[PDB]
């Protein structure tokens, strides 16, 4: 059972990311980053320098800030491991453009499943706190989880990380209960 | 290994409603939906008319806004399964109209441990953000999390989904450490 | 096998005190609650009374709203149990304070590794919401976030309490997938 994707959620400084590039490494696949991110401020431009500087010359880096499926088509293949950083901020650069978000999330599911080589997404949590005071945040906190359920459902393995810890979601057998 | 109540927990766009229903239409049973709110703005009008549209003539649908305990007491028997569509839609609704919330928590988990008939509590999550800003919001956060402890503590079952996928995490016993 | 250090994690009125309480409790060592919380308003004095009269006269309390690390090294005994009431409001003494987080987080997780006597550490989870609005709640949100994950690192144990029940997610093996 080698696997073709795996999807790992986690909430905000989880260790998601750390995780990501363990499982991407420890393959012996050539990695591309597949980054959805752009540094248009101070606080992201140091995420960005500082922990790039701790990954191995043996990472490629390909942008794909908005044609992310496209890219996933294009790039995917037996010898090399795709890694999507941010579905988080993939989707909200579709937000704050305007896009429909429904096609999109649906696009990405369909070419998780369709996928030529293996590919790990990583994806936030943001629907455990309290409703947002805003349309914005609310319409976000949707897609949000829309598009952690499509991806959940394509993807053949799901891990769920929390505190620097992993917890396999699937594969697995989901209980069923007897009323 | 039969139970009567089951609590599933999740965040927002979670999954934790088609969940609810799969466990739902699993049973054989008939099925009510407890309603614990009508839509008084536009984007909830639409979440709960494709709600509507994807529930075939199996569904019988019960509101109860506010006197949840009472209408789980009456509505709750052995031919039925009974889903209470959100708890915290509930909560909010004591919250918003003034009510002290310890007492009708209490009474929800007492109902849930001597129910005639098997229920379904469907739940949120809304303790994993920043502390808000607002005594409003922080009473809520307070309450739906004395709330979910009380029901987990008195249902046979507890279910916590997240991204479309359900863990059990009661029954089973808990951690002991030396 | 017997363990040093458990770190207890959830949600804002999840039953992270009451796990926490009731393991400390069933060890029957002596019970140190190292508080790290000043009552400065009527919600945060009523929650810290409703506390205080569920706990039998078996535990003594101590301050440590700045200096956690070394009260931990000096306190910490095989004849006692010690357990900090939040690690989130200590790291928020700080945030406020002006300090910089990186170091005093770091003292933690090493003290936490090589400690006297078992200690428990109660602990949010505060990254699962939306981005907040202001600079203060996301450096919060990373500092709680990086503590975490550090803290989990350093215990033997680790616990996640939802909705009043505790799943044990350390130790336990990490999966690993195979692409
Ligand atoms: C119940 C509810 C609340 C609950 C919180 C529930 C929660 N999950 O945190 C409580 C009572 C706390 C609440 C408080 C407030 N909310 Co309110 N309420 C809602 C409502 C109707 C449902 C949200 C919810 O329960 N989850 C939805 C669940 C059931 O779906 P799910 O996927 O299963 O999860 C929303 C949404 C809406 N109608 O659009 C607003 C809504 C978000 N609330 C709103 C308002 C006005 C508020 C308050 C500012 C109230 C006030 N005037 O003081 C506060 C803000 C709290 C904050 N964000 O800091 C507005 C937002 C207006 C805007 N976009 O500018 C909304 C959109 C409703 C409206 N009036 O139209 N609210
Ligand atoms: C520590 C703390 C913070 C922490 C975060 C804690 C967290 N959980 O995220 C930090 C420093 C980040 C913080 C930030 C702020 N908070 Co503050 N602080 C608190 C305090 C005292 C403890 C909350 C807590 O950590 N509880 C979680 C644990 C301990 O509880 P448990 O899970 O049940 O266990 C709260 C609550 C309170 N009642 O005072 C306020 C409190 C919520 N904070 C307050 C304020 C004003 C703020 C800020 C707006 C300050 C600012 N000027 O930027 C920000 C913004 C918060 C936001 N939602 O954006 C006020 C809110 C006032 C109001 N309701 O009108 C409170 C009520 C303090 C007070 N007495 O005035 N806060
Ligand atoms: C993507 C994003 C959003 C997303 C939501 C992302 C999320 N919930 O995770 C959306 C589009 C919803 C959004 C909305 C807003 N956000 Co915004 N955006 C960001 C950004 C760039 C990403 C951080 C992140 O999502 N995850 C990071 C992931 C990859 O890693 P990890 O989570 O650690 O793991 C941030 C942060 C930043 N410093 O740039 C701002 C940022 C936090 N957003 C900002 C603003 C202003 C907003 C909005 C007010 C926009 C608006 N004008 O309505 C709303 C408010 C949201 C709220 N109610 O709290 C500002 C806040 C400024 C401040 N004073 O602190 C930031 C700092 C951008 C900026 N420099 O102007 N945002
Ligand atoms: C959430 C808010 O943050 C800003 N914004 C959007 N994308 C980025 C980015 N990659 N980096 C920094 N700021 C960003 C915009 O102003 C948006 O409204
Ligand atoms: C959070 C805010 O939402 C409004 N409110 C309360 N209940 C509902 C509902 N079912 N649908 C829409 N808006 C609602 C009120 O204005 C309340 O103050
Ligand atoms: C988030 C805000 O809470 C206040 N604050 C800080 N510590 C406490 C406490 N123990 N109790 C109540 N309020 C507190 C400060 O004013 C800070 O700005």
């Amino acid at each position: 059972d080698p696997i073709k994707s795996l999807l790992v959620v986690g909430g905000a400084r989880s260790g998601k990311s750390r995780f990501a590039q363990r499982m991407a490494e420890a393959s012996g696949r050539s990695l591309v980053l597949i980054a959805t991110a752009q540094p248009l401020d101070a606080e992201m431009a140091d995420r960005i320098s500082r922990h790039a500087a701790d990954r191995d010359a043996r990472w490629t880096l390909i942008e794909a800030f908005f044609d992310l499926g496209q890219t996933l088509r294009r790039e995917a293949q037996p010898e090399r491991l795709l890694v999507v950083d941010s579905v988080t901020l993939w989707l909200s650069n579709l937000l704050l453009r305007g896009d429909d978000l429904s096609p999109p999330i649906k696009d990405l599911a369909r070419t998780a499943a369709r996928l030529e080589g293996p590919v790990i997404f990583v994806s936030n949590e943001v629907g455990a706190g309290i409703v947002p005071d805003n349309a914005l945040a609310r319409a976000f906190r949707d897609a949000q989880g829309m598009c952690n359920q499509r991806l959940a459902e394509a993807c053949d393995a799901v891990t769920l990380v929390t505190a620097g810890i992993a917890t396999q979601i699937k594969p697995g057998p989901e209980p069923v209960f007897r009323f």
